[PDB]
């Protein structure tokens, strides 16, 4: 258990059941970021520390696998031999076609086995819910991975869904294609899906949180770090995660371990609202320290707007919604329906709930503020996208600039 | 004096008359850990800085003796001669006892004198009230006196009643042992006594008040140590340690010192509540700074449940209630009297106080929340026993296991 | 971006579109003094990093510029070749000046250059609204320059009005005259154009701020500084610096971005605010986290007259007013018009702000407490002037008292 | 008394009471290298400069023994007549044996002698624990030894156990096979025994820890000597020497006589340790001084890996671990909790230390940094051997190759 929020301390300390998850979700990190990730997933343990997800890690090095304080090296699954590579995904892909590489399949083996051995007890059942694939794109091994997968789930060596988790990375415009193509790809997907079932069907490929880098430096910034001493010694990321992740994780055992005495929540909604969608999900987190229904919009459109996951996401290309409240049980004020209905409406105004699926829990706590938890799915496409697009040319041809009048420079000089 | 805790300075900074205790407990503190706490017992002084309980401080030998604060080697009983031990408790045994030491006696003396050098002032007088006794079990020397002690009180060597502060352990299935049978032991005993005397007599042996390691360390992490730097270069049971003697200790001295404009706790209820149970007491402290029933219901289980000398104890086994709010004189929130009542049958739930013994108090401070001690008294085995019992067999077999496997081992290699 | 308040923080983390101003100060900083400034000016940057003011830093010499911490080198003007000078302002004056410096021109294109160079995108735009020229006083360099500026405006190098920070040292009767002919020059400045322009003009020169060191650091000390620990680490001017800029900043921010539901201050106002009195202006930042009537009047007064800008000037020189209360919307007790009327009339007593322009402004904000930004603007000398006077004089003659006695110990050795 | 370490000093300088040790090793020193150990061993006298360790040294001859510097001839055992000798082992044996050697007996008997005259008091006690032979392999004498040993022992010529040091060489097939067999021979006892006694027997051949030399002299390189001068004077095996040594010694003082405020570690622990798991033991030292979790598992690591007598054993052959950390009192990061936590996980990685039995201690120093000793015994087999193996046919064939090539020479010429 790593605690990290107030909130999970208001939590943990609280409650000491905390036992007991929503879903189960089968960590897998590549790539840099995953990884890191997965340490912090990693760190979750339960009020009898026991784990909460279990996770394989993936790398392609061993070395590469050296800083995380959970992952044991069995979780440190690599593939050596040859020193260096291209940073292409083509790279691993490679690695398990029989064309490239014959031994491929050798490889295969093995992560169906270490898959085997990280999910099956011994009723050779998986012990997954669904697979949460974590990825920050540009990296090589993650956008291999993310086409690996696609296959095998249609090679049912993954009989869960998977859920990708993205990052949306901040400049170099080869990412950035790599990037989009990469997204590009999955957006067919989904687009495929679900013409390809029903749109009641449980999507292979539940949804997709993106996160943009940039935005969140800046944001990070934002949040100074004279609140605290050794922020002023953090990094962004080391900050950023915490978040992102603790979210998620919060998320998940909220519902689970609270009630209310009004709207419930619950897994289910989770499940419904996580699966089905298939596509692109967003999640906000609003702390309500302050009471009225004016600073409760801000703070919601803050919120929205000035989301963690944020990246300028089409709304009304949403189809489903959900979140919760949770909120102290001494907390008149939203006991109040006014506020509801108030809260209601505002959300309208980025498209109208009423239009759509989805629900809302509004848990007690004890808290002596309220968070409003809030999460918009089945968007396609955000905005980002194409500001990306835009970024990546007028990046490319920034330094083809740079490549035009310093290639003039050479002309120049004799 | 060692505050050492916001109560205790509340306690403190408010009342400065503190020079009065209800009980007089002797402490004797018998091995590691019963020395260590001894010390902070011996921490207390009064407000004029006098002391507050006595204490004698055992051990085998001296060096085990060094690292105390507050005890001197006068306080620093040892008896010394052979190097090593066994950590049998039988090698104490025999130390007193004739016929494996015939010395045994000459021992004993010594024990019986310094006991009068602590004891006595030049009355001859004891003063003291009763015995306090701690142990943590596992512990040789503990369980040798332990046993020893019973003896003793027979052999008039002990004239008040002997408390015993027994630590339960985590793991190692000797431990397990040997603790269990020394509960067992005791555990007759009690038996014993009540249907050898009256029930309504005075009770040799006190009561029992039991701690749980592993519960504990898990509720120390649970309770965070960002809410303070030096927790991140604590030891949980140094900070076990703190709470959990500073609530005796609180405990003993609120009564005394303390007041309320409605019902009064006192000393003798103290008494009461302490001598003639003669069997597996409880404490719950709980903060309250959250004001409503349902919190306050929480908070009261949590108390309970997640109760720091929690052992799930079988409490309709009890017999007998206890305990008080200290609560802020101006916290009308609890002078109303629903709140009683809703305690009163929250309480209810886990056996019905109406149908047994005790009392509540409800003192005032000026404190800007209350805290409620609880007390369940005169209850008989905690389902602990049993898990212990099921535990150590989990691990005995568990190490059978690696014991058959590597025996295999054995076979395996040439 | 650089926060240094709590407000500015609470602006911060609450509003982060903030990529927006209402007046677009070109910063000259000259002398270190005003180059310190700068740095900090330099500091700001928009909710997208985005500086915020652009910014020239003017020194004679590069060294001299070199603890900057945001300004380079290309922003670094200096002129060099001689080393040392005699901190006169007629150094500067010569060097641009054909007469003793034939090459004056030479660096005035340089001037005019770089000033375009960071002035003119490529429309040739000038891209600043008015110069924020900074200065302390008995900086021969700023001196020199002041002067230089008056003559400039006229010869149209500069065709934004020019706003002068002058601070106002203490001691050193040198100086003193310095300044003191600084400004009477610019008075009479000041004093011929109203009247040489209408009085609804535009004035080339806005207005002037000034700053009085002496004021400031007692005020300094008595903000004692055990409210934070590196405050036993700092300078007063460092700290000073913060405020003062801080607030100007601060304010251009506020109106821009923020709104209110009642009285709206705007830019427009502040642009009026500040041409067209073409004199002394003064701020005073009140916080009000408390709440009534009287301590309002209190905190106005202090503000007043324990404002930071404060320096004896004469109110009812002043012409015209303004500010604004950031308060917070649940904050009622604002909201209550009596209050308003209050106001009205506590400013009343340095002058009927009812027999002058001005406005107030009323914005919202969700602090936790409220801050009154209050300006009195296009009054005429500071009765500090005066003080000034005299003391230079209680200066002079403090040291020709000494030049005397000590001349006389001369004459009473051999 | 010889110090030569930091810690040595830091030990001596601190405590002077140091006049007690936990295990009598006799210590019989065998072989060139066993000799020169003893010296060493030697040279440990108390704080009251009394020996430590009761030493024989053995050698064939007189002259053999003569650069010693704390033996004297009397315990310069040699037996001597026949000049020179083919160091083969077998001519050790023979001088024993009766039947090569008549007067074998005669040499028994003045070795019962001088066993008797060194380890009889005149309570004809052995004096001794345990025998701690030393040995270098490749050293006839000592190999002749170790089996005539083993022997003995049998023989009941030795009624404490044996702790072998042996000494892994480097290089020259012939040794290479000499040792092996040896081993092997060794090894077979060992198995031997614990299915011929039980397992919770005390072995009469306590453990063995044997040191790479080739490993060392890498290691020796590595850490340079520049940090002082006379390093540039030195041969390696007199360095290693120290260090084994004193690592040994030291830890037999520490427990000794230190204590801790926490986990103490002891001699028991150390006997059964030392007795029980009858093989292979290895110990790792580690300066700590550096503080975090990640340093911590690093130095670690590399004092497992890069342990001084690391030697590529099989951890997880092993059955039994042990060691303690040596930390100063105020070192709280250490004290913490996760750090130990830590530092199990971490060692967990070899193998799981909960698995199987062992300990830990964490005394106290009042250094400036700790020392993590680290212990795990009971292994089996190091692969070493199977380097060794490999290495010498590398060898045996590089030097037919030798042979043959320059066999052809011989056929070459005429
Ligand atoms: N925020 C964050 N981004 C990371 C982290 N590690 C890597 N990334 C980002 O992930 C993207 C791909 O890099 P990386 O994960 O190293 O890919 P790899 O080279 O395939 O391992 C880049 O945008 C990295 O900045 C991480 O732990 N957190
Ligand atoms: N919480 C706590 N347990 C302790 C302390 N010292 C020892 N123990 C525990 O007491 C039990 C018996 O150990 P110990 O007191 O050393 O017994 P001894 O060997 O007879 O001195 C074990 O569970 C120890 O962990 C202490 O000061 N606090
Ligand atoms: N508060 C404050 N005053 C300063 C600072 N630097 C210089 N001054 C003051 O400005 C006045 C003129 O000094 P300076 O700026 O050095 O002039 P220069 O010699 O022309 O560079 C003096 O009163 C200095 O104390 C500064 O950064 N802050
Ligand atoms: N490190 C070390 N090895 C030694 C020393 N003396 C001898 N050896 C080694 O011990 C092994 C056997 O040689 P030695 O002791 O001379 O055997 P002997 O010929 O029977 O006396 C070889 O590997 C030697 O290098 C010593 O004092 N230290």
């Amino acid at each position: 258990m790593l605690l990290n929020s107030n909130e999970l301390e208001h939590i943990h300390s609280t409650n000491h059941s905390v036992n007991d998850i929503s879903i189960r979700w089968g960590v897998i990190g590549a790539g840099q970021k995953g990884n890191k990730e997965a340490d912090l997933f990693a760190g979750y343990k339960f009020s009898n520390g026991t784990t909460c997800y279990p996770t394989l890690a993936v790398n392609f090095a061993e070395s590469d696998m050296m800083h995380l304080q959970n992952i044991i090296k069995e979780d440190r699954i690599h593939f050596d031999g040859l020193k260096g590579a291209a940073r292409t995904p083509s790279v691993v892909t490679d690695l398990f076609d029989p064309e490239t590489n014959p031994n491929a399949n050798g490889y295969l083996d093995k992560l169906a086995q270490e898959l085997g051995r990280k999910f099956t007890n011994e009723e050779g059942e998986v012990i997954v819910d669904q697979f949460l694939i974590c990825l920050g794109a540009g990296g090589g091994v993650g956008t291999g991975w993310g086409s690996l997968v696609l296959q095998l789930i249609r090679e049912q060596f993954f009989p869960c869904p998977v859920s990708m988790l993205i990052s949306l990375p901040s400049g170099d415009p080869d990412e950035i294609n790599n990037a989009l193509v990469l997204l590009s790809e999955i957006d067919e997907f989904m687009r495929e899906q679900d013409r390809l079932f029903g749109n009641s069907d449980i999507k292979p490929l539940a949804n997709v949180i993106v996160n943009d880098n940039t935005q969140m430096q800046r944001i990070i910034e934002s949040q100074k770090g004279t609140k605290d001493l050794k922020n002023r010694y953090v990094n962004w990321k080391e900050v950023a995660n915490d978040n992102v992740v603790s979210t998620l994780h919060e998320i998940n055992i909220i519902p689970e371990n609270y009630g209310s005495d009004n709207v419930t929540y619950d897994p289910s909604d989770l499940i419904k609202l996580l699966s089905i969608p298939g596509r692109f999900l967003t999640i906000g987190k609003a702390r309500i320290a302050k009471f009225d229904l004016h600073s409760l919009e801000n703070s919601i459109k803050r919120s929205l707007d000035e989301g963690f996951f944020s990246a300028e996401h089409q709304f009304e290309t949403a189809t489903m919604y959900g979140g919760f409240v949770l909120r102290p049980s001494n907390a008149d004020f939203f006991k109040d329906v006014n506020t509801e209905n108030r809260i209601r409406n505002t959300l309208g105004e980025y498209k109208r709930l009423d239009e759509i699926a989805g629900k809302f829990g509004d848990p007690i706590w004890d808290n002596e503020y309220a968070v409003c938890y809030t999460i918009f799915a089945g968007m396609t496409m955000p905005k980002r996208y194409i500001s990306l697009a835009r970024e990546g040319k007028e990046l490319a041809e920034k330094q083809e600039q740079l490549r035009a009048e310093a290639q003039r420079k050479q002309d120049e000089e004799k």
